[PDB]
């Protein structure tokens, strides 16, 4: 098939995520259709850097033969089964069994998903049977923030903070609650990153107090905010929202979907920030995106809770599905036999962020050059003399991302924040190909900018 | 791996769907390990009748080698890309074509999930997105049914009519309402099934008439309520609660997760029953469970509103998956270019629908013997004469289940109804197999109820 022809079909017949159907449909869709280690391929025969590794996920990079034939060899043998009838399968057993083994001390047990949005919804669920199990039917509002981003369920896009998405489906559902987010450069005012997180992290206490700590049942929180545009909240931040939750007898649930399987250098986000949550969700880099499959990992509090509940009438048809569990485990024990995680944290990540500030610190329109591990983002800005940014926030992201996939390279426009999340495999000479690709877009953007009369 | 070792790891770590979890981690989990063609085996050796297709959802049988190098060679090729990022990839452009030949006229546009739970949710948001573009953000509550079941997120199990699902997580959310269930065997009274299926669908214009018509968005049903039972509505029931629905300007929705891909004979439910929906959920037969995807088929009236409505903010990390949607279109094309749909129309079904019928009728506890194609049921009753039930609804059915397990045939108990959607591709041979243990078992049944002083 030709560019042309899958560009037909697929304008005529799929609907996307996230999309302005009518302008891609005119515009035409850019085919992926080979990857390999940090690099895709497109039907037009150019060579892109993978900069967000998929959607955030693809944590040990592409072209991992090893996974497809585990994925082959589960396939042969038993395709499905259901965990529904009092019933389990090897795959889901093993993948449950190295799963306690990596992740933090408490957390022995997990319920299975396809996805990060229906981990959150189970989260939901789980967090609300806990507190009627509890004899406290009234503890019920979950407190998420704006700009937080927990999927696309109705209940996953209720707790998230993106209005854009609110207002298609009249969200949030009942018993949930938004606070401000840490965004130092927008809401610090004249307080340092350390003086603002503790004001940030007291935006909780307040709504806690609004509403009632009788009736908030949890405080819901990616460590980063991903979606957002990589929002990093200061050192005391975490703490101090700790501090309020258990302070009130709120639950403390970490969103690990884009955070979690090693993008901090920690294996968890929350274990970076230094917060001890009852439960998180997970997704993305549990298989590294090369089968749908999504967790709830639940600590020994909640999960006590839950078992002394009897039934949980909740769950998916392929909730622990054989050939995705395979293929997590495959994954999960690459991540830890292969030393990728203790890469990150020892040896990639810290020579990616000093080369991220070494390369876009300099420019006239970025500011808040930040990063962790292999997460890391930058703000395109007016005025950094004076934090101001610029008009119709997102229009000028819009501006630089088009420059950057033009030149063959992937970074993700959250308004007009620039982040990047590549494979956790990617070589420090990969690091520095990427980052020449994205300095000369800069250059670029920043003549454009001067050109049009609007730097 | 032991099977005792299985089971104590299973049980350490592992938390499944809709089970009480201390008493499955002390009676000990079912291994199974492996399927071929309509059979699994435990780790116990027990070779098993699967009269339930894994869940309603092995359309084609175990043991495809087929399924299992197209995942392989699309693994291989590109595990993963995004279809967010004006960004498509070939394995979705082509499912998406071939879906279109095989999905009724005016089904031209799919958009992809994980799991016919996504699908609802998908279902809800773009319902409601659809008002809001006509300009009528009034026009937002969905009509479900008791007993209905529309999955296991907070939006789908809100829309689901299951009260044990209602009762763990504060639902139903609002813009939700419920009818009473085309239940004859309860509701009918001494109407004919005919003249209550008009009473049954004009239950929904009373609920839209209480509401008002300008409040209400849509009407959701499977065309046969699948968890709730196979409750298959009388003939006359579908074209009222159709012509119900035009009359007040509501959306008609068919949830075809169970129904879809061949189940009733006709590629879709809503064929079999003759009505036409505005937009059908799918999952479960449209990749046989080899692989989690589930899509919303939309209409050529709700797909033209999404598209004049700009950017929908709704979608999944792992929405078009390459790897799932390689093995969703093997699976498709093999349900239609091997026969396998045609062959449950005019061969496989009739005969299936004859021999439960010569099989089951005569039980002294046994009535309402039903089905249609390759899905079938019967209602364990106290006195058929009365149309009288057990009470505590359920625990009769219990019993039964646990000894078709023991006899080591899988069907399943919905309360006191039996259930069975075995693989299409079920022999004649099969079918008679499978029937010879169900009726052993039964004779057991009748015993047991009566040594109990339960009958
Ligand atoms: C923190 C967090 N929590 C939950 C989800 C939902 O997971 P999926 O339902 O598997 O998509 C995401 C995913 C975000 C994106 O889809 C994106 O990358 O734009 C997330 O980042
Ligand atoms: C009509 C209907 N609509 C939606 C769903 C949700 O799909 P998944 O989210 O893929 O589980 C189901 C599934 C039912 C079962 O899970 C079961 O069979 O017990 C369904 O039958
Ligand atoms: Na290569
Ligand atoms: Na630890
Ligand atoms: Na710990
Ligand atoms: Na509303
Ligand atoms: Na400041
Ligand atoms: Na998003
Ligand atoms: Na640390
Ligand atoms: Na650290
Ligand atoms: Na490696
Ligand atoms: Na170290
Ligand atoms: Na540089
Ligand atoms: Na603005
Ligand atoms: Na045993
Ligand atoms: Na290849
Ligand atoms: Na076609
Ligand atoms: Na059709
Ligand atoms: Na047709
Ligand atoms: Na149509
Ligand atoms: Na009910
Ligand atoms: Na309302
Ligand atoms: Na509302
Ligand atoms: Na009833
Ligand atoms: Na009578
Ligand atoms: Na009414
Ligand atoms: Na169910
Ligand atoms: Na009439
Ligand atoms: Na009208
Ligand atoms: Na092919
Ligand atoms: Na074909
Ligand atoms: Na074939
Ligand atoms: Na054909
Ligand atoms: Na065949
Ligand atoms: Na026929
Ligand atoms: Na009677
Ligand atoms: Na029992
Ligand atoms: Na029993
Ligand atoms: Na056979
Ligand atoms: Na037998
Ligand atoms: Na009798």
């Amino acid at each position: 098939r030709t560019t042309s022809q899958w560009r037909e079909l697929d304008a005529a017949h799929h609907l996307h995520p996230f999309t302005d159907t009518a302008s891609l449909n005119q515009a035409g869709a850019r085919v992926m259709t080979r990857g390999e280690g940090v690099y895709l391929w497109d039907s037009e025969g150019n060579k892109i850097i993978d900069g967000m590794a998929g959607l955030w996920c693809v944590n040990v990079g592409y072209g991992r033969k090893d996974f497809a034939e585990a994925a082959r060899r589960q396939m042969e043998e038993l395709p499905f089964y259901n965990t529904f009838f009092k019933t389990t399968h090897p795959a889901v057993v093993e993948l449950s069994s190295l799963l306690a083994e990596v992740t933090p001390a408490g957390f022995d047990r997990v319920f299975y998903t396809n996805s990060g949005s229906e981990s959150v919804d189970t989260m939901i669920r789980m967090v609300r049977r806990y507190w009627d199990v509890q004899g406290k039917p009234e503890k019920k509002t979950l407190i998420g923030r704006w700009n937080g981003y927990h999927g696309s369920t109705i209940g996953g896009a209720s707790l998230g903070g993106m209005k854009y998405m609110h207002e298609q489906g009249d969200l949030p559902i009942p018993g949930m609650a938004h606070i401000e987010q840490p965004w130092w450069y927008k809401h610090g005012k004249d307080m340092t990153p350390d003086e603002f997180g503790v004001v940030a992290a007291r935006w909780l206490e307040e709504k806690i107090l609004e509403i009632g700590a009788d009736k908030v049942a949890a405080f819901v929180g990616e460590p980063i905010q991903g979606a957002g545009g990589v929002i990093v909240p200061p050192a005391t931040y975490w703490p101090e929202i700790e501090r309020i939750c258990r302070k009130y007898d709120v639950l403390l649930v970490a969103d690990e979907v884009i955070c979690g399987f090693g993008r901090t250098g920690e294996w968890f986000g929350h274990q970076h920030f230094g917060f001890q949550p009852d439960l998180f969700t997970a997704a993305k880099g549990l298989s590294s995106g090369y089968l749908p499959i999504g967790a709830v990992f639940v600590g020994k509090r909640v999960a006590e809770g839950l078992i002394a509940g009897g039934d949980f009438n909740h769950g998916f048809t392929y909730s622990g599905h054989p050939v995705c569990a395979a293929v997590a485990h495959a994954n999960v024990a690459a991540l830890r036999d292969e030393g990728i995680v203790q890469r990150v944290k020892d040896d990639i990540g810290p020579y990616m962020q000093k080369r991220w500030r070494e390369t876009f610190s300099r420019f006239e329109h970025v500011d808040d050059v930040r990063g962790v591990g292999m997460v890391q983002a930058f703000t395109l800005v007016k005025n950094k003399a004076k934090r101001e940014l610029f008009p119709d926030f997102g229009e000028i992201g819009t501006l630089c991302r088009d420059i950057f996939f033009r030149n063959n390279l992937i970074m993700r426009a959250c308004g007009d924040h620039i982040v990047s999340a590549p494979p956790l495999v990617m070589t420090r000479a990969e690091v520095d190909e990427m980052l020449a690709v994205a300095e000369r877009c800069l250059e670029e953007f920043e003549q454009t900018l001067k050109a049009r009369g609007l730097a």
